[PDB]
């Protein structure tokens, strides 16, 4: 079973491990960052937490990669197993030869 | 096929079903939301669109979890199969005993 | 190897091929777009770049879809070819006739 994250911020009730984003009201004090690489701030608030979710769904695409790459490893180890297929179903019994099936009756 | 939801916001000339996002525009009305909950407010639109677009895209991120896991489970059926790997290829007929390929001439 | 592309914009030390976002700064000129369609201005500069970020996931998620569909394609053709099964492990030695396994001694 593949486990993923859950986004961190919500626009709605949350459930377990998240939180509801914080949108801009009116009437609070509309604020930016003190510093040159800080996010902190009411104008900067709801922009960091979708930030948040968007660097969550990057590492559950890479989750989704890393297992669809070792499918398609999988799947070539089965491709070159060289497994034979189904002989004639003509009421007479094959053995196998040189990578075919060939007339048992042939060799009786 | 694997069909999965297209982006609701764009930043440019929508296809079927999108919506061009409104950026904040000088001249316009500086506005947060009325509620402790709600969204509304010139200062939210845009982050309001592009999260709606990351909803889509965790949810898209779920249907190809789905597949995958599907096709997982597909492969491990396939490797359980038991399936037989090709005999020997000498010019001499093999029949199957005990899980693996031994010589037709032998009980002949 | 699957290849995805990076994020363009992340919030800390970028790495190759990466900016780091730039929130909006007290005692910076808060600004908005001077065209309906344009993005310029700061109260939208950060919100532009997650938004870029949102368009890479978009296309990686459309590189793993079309992964995904030649694995689940593949398979179909593995599930289809008709590879026969293993033959009783009962120390009998057995030959292919109409989609079983039967006994060799039967014929000799």
């Amino acid at each position: 079973d593949i486990v993923l994250n859950d986004l961190p911020f919500v626009d709605g009730p949350p459930a377990e491990g998240q939180s509801r984003i914080s949108w801009i009201k009116n009437g609070e004090e509309i604020l930016g960052a003190d510093t040159q690489y800080g996010s902190e701030g009411s104008m900067n608030r709801p922009t960091v937490s979708v930030l948040r979710n968007v660097e969550v769904l990057d590492k559950n695409i890479g989750i989704l990669k890393t297992s669809l790459e070792t499918a398609n490893s999988d799947i070539k180890t089965i491709q070159e197993a060289g497994y034979i297929p189904e002989a004639p179903r003509d009421g007479q019994a094959y053995v196998r030869k040189d990578g075919e099936w060939v007339l048992l009756s042939t060799f009786l």
